[PDB]
């Protein structure tokens, strides 16, 4: 069981924070125990701050480089912070505060595929093999220890949208034994191997290069593939054409 | 892996359902071949309309014994049909539809705490075990084969509100292994064991009495405490903590 009183703060957006949050309840961290921030209630957002509302779980929507976000990580004066897919960089001195650290949710075997669109990048750079990383915050994105790391195959028939989504449900497989872990004060490694890293920007801007085999525009227009937004595109005679995918 | 080109029908409500769809979406299901029916929107149920919203999946939130709810499943022709948190009774020429059947999520050890706020009268009734079934839907609530079962157990500090939580929890990580189930055909298996039923309102009106034990009296907060609803009542107590 987790240590009592336990004061946990999570930064979130979306199903992985509903489940991160369920998850914590159920593990019996006292309502007054947990709070959120997270981000100006979306689309993808509205059942966590539905649920927060609900629940009267305390949150902040403010920016992460705030000093609203700041106070009230400060007052909370949580023991630890846990990162479920929250989008923006989570300042050191915020970081700072939960005397036990924080974990962070990253969908790669880190350090390969630092960056975004990790699963997007995976399928692109034809990999077979894949994973999601569950690693302690420090300054810096995707750099901290790693706590826990699962591998995931990628079928030749994954899209973003299919592995996005696995990524999702695996990882949460693994969240009560992670929240354990920094309960406990597990150190965790130093991540190992070389770092890859690829950009903020969609992959090619979502444009195939008509220069590339076959076998990369068929892994290109899968890793391409995440309703509800546009696929891949094929420029011809100067003009765009969507793929069916 | 799950058959190719399966059409799963889902009906739900809140993160049971969303995570059944993610789970789906993660096993390669293709948004054409999911559909959700589900109620409307609302505090508990936003983050799955907002996923339907946003990824274009079908859905309804016709009532469950009205004519647009078996419309809605029967042009998507389920091949099985997936039950998180869905509140209603499905019809039985409803679930006829789906030729791979179905499965529901309960929170208990069928055919024990069948009925509707069994987290609440396992902790009121001192039970130091429950845990969840998977099983297939017939016509009546509660009483399908069971596909998969894991138990769950009640701590002392456990509350309605922890054990709810927890049992969502539990029970979406064997989600994937009971979509294989109906997948596969497992049949499951029929339900034995000693039935009970336990129907919405906790007694005494939340009203504590202090004729009862220390143990019964701590079971009763413990099963009334659940965020934003009132505790129960002596004034409000929503611990033994504050009780003593
Ligand atoms: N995980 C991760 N996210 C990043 C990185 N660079 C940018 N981002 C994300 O994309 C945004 C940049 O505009 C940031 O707020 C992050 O959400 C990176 O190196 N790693
Ligand atoms: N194709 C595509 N995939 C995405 C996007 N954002 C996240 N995954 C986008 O804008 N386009
Ligand atoms: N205490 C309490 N717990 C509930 C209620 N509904 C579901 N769980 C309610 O009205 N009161
Ligand atoms: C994805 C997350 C979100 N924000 C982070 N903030 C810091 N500081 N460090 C991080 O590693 C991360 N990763
Ligand atoms: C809880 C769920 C919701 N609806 C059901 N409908 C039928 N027919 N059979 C059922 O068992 C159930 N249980
Ligand atoms: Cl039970």
């Amino acid at each position: 069981a987790i240590a009592p009183n336990t004061r946990v703060l999570v930064a979130g957006y979306g199903l992985p924070a509903e489940f991160c949050v369920t998850t914590l309840i159920g593990m019996g961290v006292e309502i007054d125990k947990i709070a959120v921030a997270t981000h100006r209630e979306d689309n993808r957002n509205c059942g966590l701050h539905s649920m927060l509302r609900l629940r009267n779980i305390q949150f902040t929507t403010a920016a992460a480089n705030s000093e609203e976000f700041y106070e009230f990580g400060a007052n909370f004066a949580p023991d630890m912070i846990i990162s479920m897919h929250y989008r923006s960089l989570i300042p050191g001195r915020f970081l700072k505060l939960a005397k036990k650290g924080s974990v962070n949710l990253h969908p790669s075997l880190l350090p390969a595929y630092r960056g975004t669109n990790s699963v997007a990048w995976v399928i692109i750079n034809g990999e077979s093999e894949t994973g999601f990383s569950y690693h302690r915050m420090d300054e810096n994105f995707d750099t901290g220890a790693i706590l826990l790391q699962e591998r995931i195959s990628v079928e030749e028939t994954d899209t973003a949208f299919s592995l996005f989504h696995r990524q999702i449900a695996r990882a949460m497989l693994r969240l009560e034994e992670v929240i354990l872990k920094l309960d406990q004060g597990d150190p965790g490694f130093a991540q190992l191997g070389e770092a890859s890293y690829y950009a903020r920007e969609l992959p090619f801007g979502g444009v195939i290069d008509p220069r590339w085999s076959e076998v990369q525009i068929d892994r290109f227009i899968r890793a391409m593939f995440f309703p509800p937004f546009p696929p891949a595109v094929l420029k011809i005679d100067g003009k765009v054409y969507y793929v069916p995918s």
